[PDB]
């Protein structure tokens, strides 16, 4: 006859909103933020509120919390809506993308946003457009790798996989390619990433304080974060402005990206197109490439792991040649590989709802209004749910139906907010980690594990020299 | 009977609340809208208020017709001060545009065979020509990649690469290798500097070096490194020509610069000048028209299709001989007859009258600086009816002095005919592949700094044909 | 009769006056200018007033063959007292160059078998051709593209691009792609980095760390930022080949540094110290003398033609068996004697005496420095009748030829160099006819190397 605990009986965070909000002034982000949340789970247990003052903030992990949460989502689920993001929409006259929006106008531009950029029947029409970019990044890298004598070449990979990223989004997205794979960065694609990166970086700054606050404390981080998006939006325009243009005189028969689908429908006015455009083009580029790269490291570190996806990769090579839309069902280890490097390095970390109904998580009573934090870290390098968590095993997904274990693997979060990108995303990094297994051997001597970085998203804070041997002629 | 040249309607405007406003904004991007407005409100003719010096602003081709027959052996022009100081400075001779007299006309009479002359078009033609090719070609190449087989961008960048690229060709018999390539430090920088040296042109332009000296002592320092860059460039393709043509003269041509070297009629000093004059002068000049010849056709597709099947027809004898494209072409010549009717980069046409003459019922004393507006004539109604429409069958259709964007007599544009080739043969070659289109349907504002150019490039997509 | 040391003719200059120049005109430019004029007043032999130490100075190879005689199994150098201060900071090994004693001959021997050696030679003389091939291959691509078929430009960017290029190949067995392309970033800062480094050891050399550590304390750290750069680009190239060898260890020819990696006779530190001198070392040193050959030909067509004639009748043996180029081209390597006799890039030969000699009837003690000047040297009127007069054929007509040095201590380096040059030359003049107007000698100036003050417009007219 175990009894509900009130809100108040939940252990509570050591820390303070006010020392969180200086210190983070001090050194200019919060880059230790995982591994001061993973620490206060190992000391406080599964469940610890968060003094915000007045607003109530539940901190949890693992599964079972997770299912309770999508059982509470509303028609219309709620986030903790970034206000500096909102801030430069608000100032600049633009319309707001799903990411920023929540109640009935979230709910309108998600249902139209679904069928072309993360439905089964999308995912068909530009895979075959992804596979393209993938078999030309192993081309160039094959050109680069024969000319030198011992047939390989070693390297920071970091920039080719962000080049690839942004040409494999835009690709899909617009139907254009913008010549970054296999050639020299663009001063565009140098001055978004820089953009990106600073816009993050503001982002953590602006953040953890109100208006009140950031507006004296950080003045100056208020306008390197406005010039941040000015640049991001520059960008993004441009890509707009081509597609309307092109469709305005001819609207093609066949298939020419998500953005040309979703013009042409017309269910979403110019203004919501040209927000939720937004968010894809420049939401794809450090998202995609940062699980990748930490794939291509952990292959490099695990050869055994590695020559299993490979043998996989290669069996199946003939049918994803013939119909690049096989990959998705023909290659379960290398699905399952990025299901194991998005456990170990979440780079979404978090997974945010502002409840909408009071609901019960850990014999704990969780009033509505309460925004409840899922941590992606602790909940994926937990040693219970995850045998030898910090084994780098894909198998460990694959007899796991009918396990119970559905919600174990939430990095792109659960019911209708779910990300919007999550088929895209996957795509690029199946099929450039297929393409680069099928002719390349990825070899390290940095065998130590990577210091993840946060900074907005969980990014690592090095990039390893990776060696890619050429396996054939 | 005759009136006086005072009786003439004269400018509201001050030859001093002028000179501040370009010492406050910099400029005078206006100047184009504020003559245009003067001749709707003043008529025909109107004197300006130089404070002693005459000078009379005509807008009619009675007027241009009547200046030409006063046009002495030697036509005088107000010679740009500022530019004479830099070489004056740096010890260069003046080239055929700086000149006046006997000197302009000894310079004049051995650069017209080799630059104007039709025998000297047939000689350059089939070179433009493979730079035009290889625009296309280039274009065609980037627009395959993208899956509506179109490519939507600012053109302006390549446009002005393409008559550095050509015009480097014609004058030198050099490529450069901007034409379907990354953009250099040399080229990018060479841009720049002109574009300087036009903005300090203009700052200086309207008041006496007396004046100019302490009033904007920084836009001199500003106007002689500009031209530094500017000369950097052009002594660079000289010095190459030079040591080039010293151990072997070539049998076969290989540039207008060569056969000037070759015929060693002009002082190497001499030569070296007026070569300046052509290399900086042929890659904005060009280049403007251009852009707005492709962008009239964007928003008139009518136009457009008549162009591209006389093009597509007159597509084999030219591929055979590309000197045919003058004769081949006369719609696409007309659209650019069009193009300067409505867009004229030289803006004016000023003439130093060497004798009386009755311009408008008035008379216009010896001395007087005369002034033809090129705007306001091209867009005068009763001359060319529809004025705001481009219509290039108007000059099909004619039943004299109409067309004068190139100035008239002897010192009519030098290189009037090097840009004529460079703007027919781009076109020709990007209308026998392309679609040229644009959602961008309102004009452009023009903007004056020194040549006529617009002030935003517009967005053009270029659509493969098939 | 032998006299004593002091009876020798000493320079009129004194070591103060020479140290206050060097802070005010921030190098010794004249250097070259000052040593040659001194020993036309003075004779062949002068010792210069150090306020304690010896240093005798000398300009006749027959005092070449003496010093030689001393050389001892370890020859001392005067070590570079600011490349030391560096390595001894960031903890690093040093390099054969900066080494003396046991330490010197224990590095030494390891690294002669695989960089010097004639078998060694032969294994990257093929690598060295692929680019010098590249090389005039894309040369000839932007010759055909403009009306004269030719080309007028300053060479000398290009030229580095190719030294760093085959030198890499050779050491590492990479192509850095800086042939027939456009600089890289990597590359134009590396090529700066030797620059300021090369200024700032002129700056720091001539003066003690006491002297220094005040009168210029700038130069110190723009010196250390230099290294840091240098040091960057070196450590990046031996961590690649690194990871590459130690996943598998390749059965064919892959660079020399593969070799010393392979056989593990030097530690890692020690290979890694020594892998810098030669990344590094090749840039400059090989470039200089290959624009002074490519001008000295553009002023000397009759020469021009005769090596022409050599490299087009020897063409097809070198296009079969690269290795052949060494011994089908002796005009060439002799045209290459020629312009390192006039245009010395390493102006001098050091050595600390390990023992007592005799030069110029002058008694010299042991621990004396002695200075061989070879600007002086290849100019004298005597050795080489008509000096001024670029004839190679006088090398065809005993140690007249020592601008690499002598004995166990001469330049690691000394083969790749000539390879890369005779290569880079032979297909230039099968495909190209040098020229210029710039028909003045070129100004030289001294920079730590003997490097030319202007870079001439060269043009290269294509033949077919
Ligand atoms: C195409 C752009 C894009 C890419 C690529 C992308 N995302 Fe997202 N993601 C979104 C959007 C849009 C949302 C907003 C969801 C909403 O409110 O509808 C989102 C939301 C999320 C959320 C929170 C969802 C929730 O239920 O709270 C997570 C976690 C997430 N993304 C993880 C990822 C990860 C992991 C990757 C790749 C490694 C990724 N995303 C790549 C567009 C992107
Ligand atoms: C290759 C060089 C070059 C190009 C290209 C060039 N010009 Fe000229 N232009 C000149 C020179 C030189 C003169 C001076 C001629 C003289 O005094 O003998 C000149 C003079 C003029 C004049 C004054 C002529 C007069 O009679 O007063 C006008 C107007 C003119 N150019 C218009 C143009 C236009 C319009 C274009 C292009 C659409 C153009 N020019 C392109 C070299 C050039
Ligand atoms: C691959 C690198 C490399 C290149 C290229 C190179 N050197 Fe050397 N050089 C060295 C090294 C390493 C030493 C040190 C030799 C020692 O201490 O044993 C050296 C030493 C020398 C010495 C001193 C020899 C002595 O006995 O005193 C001279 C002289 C010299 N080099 C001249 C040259 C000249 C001239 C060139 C170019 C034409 C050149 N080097 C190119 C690596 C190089
Ligand atoms: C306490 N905290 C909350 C978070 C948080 O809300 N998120 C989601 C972040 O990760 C993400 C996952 N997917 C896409 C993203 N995006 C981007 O990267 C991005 C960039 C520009 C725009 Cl205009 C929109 C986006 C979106 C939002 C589309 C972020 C992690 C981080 N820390
Ligand atoms: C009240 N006012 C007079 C003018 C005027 O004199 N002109 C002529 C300007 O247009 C032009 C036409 N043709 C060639 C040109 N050139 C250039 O663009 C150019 C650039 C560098 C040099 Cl070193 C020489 C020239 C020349 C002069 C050759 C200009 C318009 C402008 N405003
Ligand atoms: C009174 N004085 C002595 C000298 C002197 O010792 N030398 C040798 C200099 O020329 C040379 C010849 N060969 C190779 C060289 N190198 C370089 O250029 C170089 C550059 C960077 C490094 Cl990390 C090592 C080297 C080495 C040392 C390899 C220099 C001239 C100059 N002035």
């Amino acid at each position: 006859p175990r009894t509900v605990l009130p809100f108040e009986a939940m252990p509570q965070h050591p820390g303070n909103r006010w020392l969180r909000l200086l210190q983070i002034w001090r050194e200019q982000g919060y880059e230790h933020l995982h591994l001061e949340m993973h620490q206060t789970f190992q000391e406080l247990g599964p469940i610890f509120r968060y003094n915000l003052g007045g607003p109530r903030m539940v901190c949890v992990m693992l599964p079972e919390d997770v299912e309770k949460l999508q059982q509470v989502d509303s028609l219309h689920p709620c986030r903790m809506i970034l206000e500096p993001w909102v801030a430069y929409r608000q100032h600049r006259g633009h319309k707001c993308g799903v990411f920023l929006l929540n109640g009935p106008e979230w709910r309108f531009n998600r249902l139209r946003l679904n069928p072309d950029v993360l439905s089964p029947k999308a995912v068909q029409r530009f895979l075959p457009m992804v596979d393209a970019v993938a078999r030309d990044f192993s081309q160039a890298l094959k050109k680069k790798v024969l000319q030198n004598a011992r047939g390989s070449l070693t390297l920071d990979v970091q920039p080719s996989i962000f080049h690839y990223t942004i040409e494999a989004s835009n690709l899909a997205l617009f139907g254009e390619r913008l010549g970054l794979v296999g050639h020299s960065p663009s001063s565009a694609s140098l001055n978004f990433l820089h953009a990106l990166e600073v816009m993050f970086k503001s982002t953590v700054q602006l953040m953890f304080m109100p208006r009140s606050l950031s507006r004296w404390i950080s003045p100056k981080v208020w306008k390197e974060h406005f010039e941040a998006w000015d640049c991001i939006f520059q960008y993004g325009d441009n890509c707009i402005q081509k597609i309307y243009q092109e469709l305005a005189f001819n609207r093609p028969q066949h298939y020419t990206g998500i953005v040309a689908e979703l013009l042409l429908k017309a269910e979403l006015s110019l203004e919501a197109i040209k927000a939720n455009s937004m968010e894809l083009t420049a939401g794809s580029v450090d998202t995609t490439a940062f699980p990748l790269l930490m794939t291509l490291f952990e292959l490099a570190r695990n050869p055994d792991v590695q020559q299993i996806l490979r043998q996989e990769s290669l069996a199946a090579a003939a049918s994803i040649s013939e119909h690049p839309q096989k990959a998705t069902t023909e290659l379960p280890l290398l699905r399952a590989a990025l299901k194991e490097t998005l456990r170990l390095y979440p780079v979404g970390l978090f997974l945010e709802r502002v409840v909408s109904s009071d609901l019960v998580l850990q014999n704990y009573h969780i009033p509505a209004g309460t925004l409840v934090q899922v941590f992606l870290y602790s909940l994926g390098r937990n040693a219970a749910l995850f045998p030898r968590p910090e084994r780098y095993n894909p198998q460990r997904w694959l007899d796991i139906r009918g396990s119970g274990r559905n919600f174990h693997h939430v990095p792109f979060g659960f019911g209708m907010r779910q990300c919007l990108g999550r088929r895209l995303a996957e795509a690029e990094m199946l099929l450039l980690l297929h393409h680069v297994l099928k002719h390349f051997l990825v070899e390290t001597l940095t065998q130590e594990d990577i210091k993840m970085v946060y900074s907005f998203i969980l990014r690592p804070g090095t990039s390893p020299l990776l060696t890619f041997r050429a396996i054939n002629g």
